[PDB]
């Protein structure tokens, strides 16, 4: 009875790993139908009932990679897998022998490890992916500090009979850490012991963000004198700013500007000047823009941290003060969510920024946030199949 | 070059398929290998490091599934496929349409539900599992008071070094709920409005339990007089001993009894008074055992509970007092984890315990518990591809 699904499902695998496997890098919509389809193959397999036990299973597993990392068992396991036994791994990294044995058990039957014998186990290259720069970034700060506030929107909406009270400084994470009227930078920056952990986790780039989507030369060397100027506001790492100058090297003696919080300044501030890039400490709510007739002024997965109003329309007012009317333009670049069919990548993303009361944008949300602080769309920049767009904007 | 990965793993899930579908009903062993690669094969798919970020994924899923279950959207929607828009959703269950759009992106791209057009969606048979009686039992509760505390596993560890410090009335369900000193059942029972939710998750039963595991009949029919009696130990809901009544019936005026806490047994006592068995107050940490010299002293789903010191060793020693020598037996009945190669299945159960100090247990765990409490071991009961085994023990 249940055969008969399972031999479907698997005759749509079989169909959906033929097309992907002669397409040309239509690879990517053959590609996300294939893992739908070998998703959807898991579930058959589970069946409706036993499937619905996944949650519990997904919360263990996390729950047990994130005390894993966090206790050094990533760092001490051996790389290449070479095996390891509990002793061993427990006498290096201090975690508890029993303690150990039991979470191994959330990630080896499929999670990312390998059991290799009784009390036994090994990295594959998927928990040794763990290791890598963006995840080892990114999922620490995650799974320290936004994971918990994830769980809680349940709890924040029910105290609003499900209505929708979340803000910037209101929300699951205020909830969850107790720190209400904090935004989330201001909680985590609080700590200064934060605030590398927290900058190395803005740095992490897991999907490549495409840099060439915008003509940066031909723009930037239009611009005589003064205007020949760029400010990456909320330009953290700096790394935005690294790429542009690395797409447009036909350039005169150009400013380039990284502007963040003092913390985020402080940290990267001596690596920036290396390069030739001017660190600006400035607040875009606290402050006007202090550097005028730019010819850019570029906002990096930032706007996904706020809401239109009030921040959303604080922050273009604050930099159209500094603007000039005919040779200043706005570049917001962030995520662009289609109207259907997005995937658990736009979930997670946006999901995870309405614990801060963060949101991922639709081309009409953006289109809202312009009308909202009176300016125009020169043009949407996208190169389909890529997550991201630059909305251009100008005072019109 | 990954290609050449994704076509190995589609010949192991196609290899697999084959296999399970013509074994007949070697079929777990079929069925669990065709899901580990039909696993690998989603895994290979999206690569190592994009497969990293599927911990973020789950997270947000598991909250949106939780808020979605909580505010009514199951409820309100149509069974069957019919589908509905997030408006009509909002107008019913009054969650704001803006959070709804923004959580039905976790459960539509492969969760449960279907998006069947822009701001329209469909229940599934996977969504529709939720309402089931064993899944709504479950799910609410363990999203409500234990999926919090599982993520806090690692920052209640963190505070001894990653030492084991786990007590059943300190640990990361007391962190995360901040009630140091009480054990799960006291601090829910606290409050009477989750004794309803609690027992009906306590009487979930996904795996639906073999109680035929064990011989009934042939034990309890030859106890003579007072020794012909079964004491359902923490029995709850009282399912266990109506399916021994049911596999059993060729008996005496046998004499079951079904003991638990004070709320437990006012939520059921009129049901269960109703079938001819008798509910008891009993609380085996404060009293010893009331009813003495009966055939058996039943316990199914409680030792996984506690540790084996000091509860599991006093809850032995509180009934030892009540057994007679060499007419009374002791049947542990609960998960038996294997030594190598356990599942999702074995792990969640194990690290949900973990955060309220509850274990599930390996054979060599229940000898230790066992000679801990001088208690000789008769026969370890299992049914091979059943997860559960009895336990049956006697004074020696
Ligand atoms: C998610 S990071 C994005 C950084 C960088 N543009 C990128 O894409 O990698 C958001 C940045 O905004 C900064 N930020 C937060 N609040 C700010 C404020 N009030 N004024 C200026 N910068 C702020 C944070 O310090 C952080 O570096
Ligand atoms: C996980 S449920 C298992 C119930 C039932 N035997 C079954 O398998 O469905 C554990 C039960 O132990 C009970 N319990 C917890 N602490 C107890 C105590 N100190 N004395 C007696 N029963 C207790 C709870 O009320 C709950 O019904």
């Amino acid at each position: 009875a249940q055969k008969i699904a399972v031999q479907k499902d698997v005759d749509e695998v079989v169909a959906a790993a033929q097309r992907f496997l002669h397409g040309s890098g239509t690879s990517d919509e053959a590609k996300v139908d294939l893992q739908k389809k070998a998703s959807n193959l898991v579930q058959t397999i589970r069946g409706p009932i036993p499937a619905a036990l996944s949650s519990m299973e997904d919360i263990v597993k996390v729950a047990s990679l994130r005390t894993l990392f966090e206790a050094g068992v990533f760092h001490a396991m051996p790389k290449g897998g070479a095996s390891m036994t509990a002793s061993e791994i427990s006498a290096q990294t201090g975690l508890d022998k029993g303690i150990l044995i039991r979470l191994m058990r959330a990630v080896t039957p499929l999670g990312p490890f390998h059991e290799v014998g009784e009390e036994e186990y090994a990295h594959t290259p998927f928990s040794e992916a763990y290791l890598t720069a963006d995840i080892a970034g990114c999922f620490p700060v995650m799974s320290n500090f936004i994971f918990g506030p994830v769980l809680q929107i349940c709890d924040f909406l029910r105290q609003n009979n499900w209505k929708d009270a979340i803000t910037t400084r209101n929300n699951p994470f205020t909830l969850a850490h107790n720190c209400p009227g904090e935004t989330m930078f201001e909680h985590l920056y609080k700590n200064s012991k934060n605030v590398a952990p927290v900058t190395k986790a803005e740095a992490a780039d897991v999907d490549q963000i495409a840099m060439d989507l915008y003509p940066w030369e031909e723009r930037l060397s239009d611009a005589k004198g003064s205007n020949a100027t760029l400010v990456d506001i909320a330009g953290s790492h700096g790394n935005g700013t690294r790429a542009i100058m690395a797409l447009a090297p036909k350039l005169n003696g150009c400013r380039f500007i990284v502007q963040d919080l003092e913390p985020v300044i402080g940290e990267h501030s001596q690596a920036l000047r290396a390069e030739g890039i001017e660190p600006q400490v400035y607040d875009f709510l606290k402050q006007e823009q202090p550097v005028h007739g730019a010819s850019i002024y570029y906002f990096r997965r930032v706007f996904h941290d706020w809401p239109d109003l009030p921040e959303g329309k604080k922050i273009l007012d604050n930099t159209r003060a500094a603007m000039s009317r005919e040779h200043s333009r706005i570049l917001i670049h962030d995520i662009i969510v289609p109207e259907i069919g997005a995937t658990m990548s736009h979930a997670w993303q946006d999901l995870s920024l309405m614990a801060i009361g963060g949101m991922e944008r639709t081309e009409k949300d953006f289109a809202r946030l312009l009308d909202i602080a009176g300016l125009a769309l020169v043009k949407v920049w996208r190169k389909p199949g890529d997550m991201m767009g630059i909305i251009e904007a100008r005072l019109k």
